[PDB]
């Protein structure tokens, strides 16, 4: 199932993500440079998110170009964000013009891939299945990807012969 | 290679399409109803196109909802369009929420698929390789797909094990 | 649909191959050196075949290592083969140790691929859908592939998302 | 990378399996009826194994048709197997006549799939990368699969576009 995900918007999946589902976020541009304008916020941050029916952010994926890092986290609806889990940003992107972030669902954790190469395993923190995805950025900034992304949801059986 | 193709725009491929290349046009919405407003033009038409370096339209794919048909054609740069080749529109789309148009290149013709089911073989008319793709509609109308499409270019070797 | 195809045997398909079906013959070995022994025919020949319900060989694909070329033909049941259609063997295989022959069906012709690169388009000569495949060799010789091949039958939709 | 795996034999891989590698064991047949004969062991057992460079069985996957379950274990070279880990056999196969067992590698564990549906996560016990695979059966019995299996080694990137 394909979805069009515009910058600063949220899109509903067609159904809750089943066990071992796979979500691919596809860009047609790469920009690893700091945003021209920092904007009111004061922090260079663009992110994609997996959200449940209640509005909780099961997985938050932030790209911090001025900090050279990927920030993973979870955010209960209307509450503060938990402890951050970070890893270096350099050396993950930069190999192709259409960068992508792939998420592989497992019972207790999320497998995260950059341009199809696993870079981290994030332990789940909040309850409930993914039913929405969002693409957000702090006011006045410019993203590290195209301002519109292609999002595909599929299962291993799909990318293998048969129906 | 993934590309983001916005309504009423043209995007350059990263390189001329090689023999037996495959181009997939992906929408996340389907609307088989006549456009609300016909607009100045007076014809309900939305189309996608394969274009060469010189600006000639090697393959034109128009969807005519009020005529219940698919119109295939070619258009030399700055010249009149040739003879139309048409087939019924009903029964091709309507099986899924994310409709797609796939084009399979062959030496002398283009294999055209709707939602991955072949519906026609169009004989090539103009010379030169595909290097651009466009998504167009007549002024004031609303498309039968999302106003942004995902376009992927690949080769058979890609969708099969190995590198 | 996967099938095991042993040298000098014929295997039935699950059902008649439908329009645009794809058949992939996989080997885990490549040996382009000519067969040491030639047996009673005096001609180095190993072939794979697509057969219809009444015994007609719809498409015969031979590998002639002593003549540097592929040989394509059709053979009505109980009759003699028709005219041969050839292309060079050199420059097709070579870039892998697990070679494959892929046939992509079309209304009036067969698209043939070596290691997933199209090398020829064979115009159909007989009627009826393919219902069996075979792997044969001339008496007393050794083949250029493993003595057992993996055969997969699928369709374009199977290698693309959802449904 | 494709490999032919005959019953009661061991086959080497092209190179040590890298992080996140995927190994697919394919059969063209399914027979869950118990083996008519049991031979000297008196236990109906057919298995597939992932082996390292020094003879250690990193992962042993057994099918016990008389005990209704899969048996997972590890076996250091020259030593005795460790504790068994089981799950029911019933309800895993069944929806195809060409069954497959897929192993997806992870840093600390193996994700196991039957017909492309995850059924278990086995925690690694031994060191070293997988360099060989084998297909074995207890003396005098007949297996639940074809006597020859097709084995494919690949990576996630291989089943996704470009590079």
């Amino acid at each position: 199932m394909f979805h069009i995900l515009r910058l600063e918007s949220t899109v509903d999946l067609s159904e809750p993500l089943k066990d071992n589902g796979i979500i691919v976020f596809q860009s047609d541009k790469l920009d690893l440079e700091p945003s021209p304008n920092l904007g009111p916020t004061g922090i260079d941050n663009t992110n994609v998110n997996l959200i449940n029916a209640k509005g909780d952010v099961l997985l938050h994926i932030g790209i911090r170009r001025r900090e050279n890092a990927f920030v993973f986290n979870s955010i209960p609806y209307g509450e503060s964000r938990g402890p951050e889990e970070r890893i270096p940003l350099e050396g993950t992107f930069g190999d192709r013009r259409d960068p992508s972030i792939t998420i592989f669902d497992h019972p207790d954790r999320y497998q995260i891939m950059i341009d199809y190469k696993t870079v981290y395993y994030y332990k789940k923190r909040l309850e409930g299945r993914c039913e929405k995805v969002s693409y957000k950025i702090n006011e006045g900034q410019t993203p590290p990807f195209s301002d519109v992304l292609g999002v595909t949801v599929l299962y291993f059986a799909n990318v293998m012969p048969r129906a």
